[PDB]
């Protein structure tokens, strides 16, 4: 009885945790610029994921040790009564690495903690990473960084979501925030609770790709297009239909 | 007039070309094993893509020069009257590279030929690469290779499809062919003409991930799971609905 329209079971007591690691400033001796606007991204994400039933937990400018402890903590707690897990990185990156305040961390070792073997309570549930990271170039200006972070897959039932692909450029407005996150959050608002999540990510691909980069206040930022992507190792359709929270304990 | 259910326009005169580069043997001084079964993959793909309206063009054991000429030829011909383009690689690979008969070729330079700038007749149309490549390990046996090929994105309106992700293993039956292709072709048969293509690729992720690797005739092949993935830079829903070929010239 194989079913072409099979959906992840999204009828657990709680939706699950959304981690947001939010990096604005960095240790001097890394020579990485401030990410003015990242707080807009953090607040906009916090709102949109809250309205889909997520317990949102943000962390600002953690050092590598603090970050690994927080994410390892979340990996070893039980998700048995949760639909899924979301983890978001708003920082700089290079290749396999995201930047904490003080050093780079290997993306594989963060996704590794939620692989079937290591986190039994999430086996067969979606694990979604969203990554707004690129190379630190060094009122509301638009700053532009080169793509730097490999569009890695992870394991079964992971969905890796990337602001920007190889050869393209990632944009951050210093008040309104990152183009990717603005359009992700807009689509979550309008369509989170109806559309299959990859159909939604495809709309974000259209929205960001269609943003015009022909008439810019900085000449050198012209023709620097932005195309995001996602790498899906998902095995079923993924929906965030409103949960039935009437006369039930969801804490 | 922004539309959450927007579809690629798939109402051109012809569907388009499906290239299949099929590699069974290799130059001695590469020390890569025969890929016994690859011909089953080629024939099964040829059939399934034909039934979706593709002009299928296969090429066996091309040297690097012959391959680059054939794919460059196809890039510079007009696709103006075509829905889309498909290109399939059945070979060995490593990192950014696929193997021709005699040497490795950079995947980026093959996808590069169909980027908007370089191939005007395919701009805003889906460009779909399918890659059944892994590391040459060195009646119907199941041979098993380690994942080796980076799950790269390309540019806007590309869909990169990979047999296997980092840390997993790719399987080929020597008569029935590659697990990935068997399940891709089965799903194309049942659902090609109805399902959105990424929904279908997700079914292939389930089918291949669910294949059991616990009781194997070779002991050392046990616990070697296979998870494929796709990297979507698509901007719209993609369907291969049957084309209206009644009283119309489609050659
Ligand atoms: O997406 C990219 C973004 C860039 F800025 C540069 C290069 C790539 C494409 N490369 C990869 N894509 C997927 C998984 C792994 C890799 C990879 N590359 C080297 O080692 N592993």
């Amino acid at each position: 009885m194989f079913d072409p329209a099979e959906k992840y079971k999204m009828d657990h007591r709680r939706r699950g945790i959304a981690l947001i690691f939010n990096h604005e400033r960095f240790f001097w001796h890394l020579t990485l610029p401030e990410r003015r606007g990242t707080c807009a991204d953090r607040d906009n994400l916090t709102r949109r994921f809250s309205d889909l039933g997520f317990e949102v937990k943000c962390f600002n400018d953690l050092k590598a040790e603090e970050l690994l402890l927080k994410i390892h903590e979340v990996s070893t707690v039980s998700h048995a009564d949760a639909d899924c897990f979301v983890c978001v990185f708003l920082s700089h990156g290079e290749g396999n690495h995201i930047y904490a305040y003080d050093a780079k961390i290997e993306i594989q070792t963060l996704t590794g903690l939620f692989k079937g073997d290591k986190c039994h309570s999430l086996v067969g549930k979606p694990k979604i990473f969203i990554i707004q990271a690129a190379r630190g170039n060094q009122t509301n200006i638009t700053e532009v960084d080169a793509a730097s972070v490999y569009t890695l897959p992870a394991g079964a039932d992971f969905l890796m979501c990337y602001s920007v692909a190889e050869g393209y450029y990632s944009h951050r407005e210093t008040v309104n925030g990152s183009w990717y996150i603005q359009d992700l959050c807009e689509m979550l608002g309008k369509y989170g609770s109806s559309l299959e999540f990859t159909e939604l990510l495809t709309l974000v691909n259209r929205k960001v790709s269609q943003r015009r980069v022909d008439f810019c206040k900085d000449p050198s930022a012209i023709g620097k297009k932005q195309v995001p992507c996602f790498a899906s190792m998902l095995t079923k359709k993924l929906h965030f239909f409103p949960k039935s929270n009437e006369n039930l304990y969801f804490q």
